[PDB]
């Protein structure tokens, strides 16, 4: 199961990611350090959990 995006943000660099207004996103990585990875259906980079809703299937 994917993650749910609440807010949208615009923002694209190294190290950030642009949230959606209301789609779905792959939230789910495990580093040893604060920045996590995520992945987008169409589209991978780092992890938008800043407003989503993640769930461990």
């Amino acid at each position: 199961i994917p993650a749910f995006v609440k807010f949208a943000y615009v923002a694209e660099r190294e190290d950030e990611l642009s949230l959606v207004k209301g789609s779905r996103v792959t939230v789910m990585e495990k580093c040893s350090d604060g920045w996590w990875r995520g992945s987008y259906n169409g589209q991978i980079g780092w992890f938008p959990s800043n407003y989503v809703l993640e769930e461990v299937d």
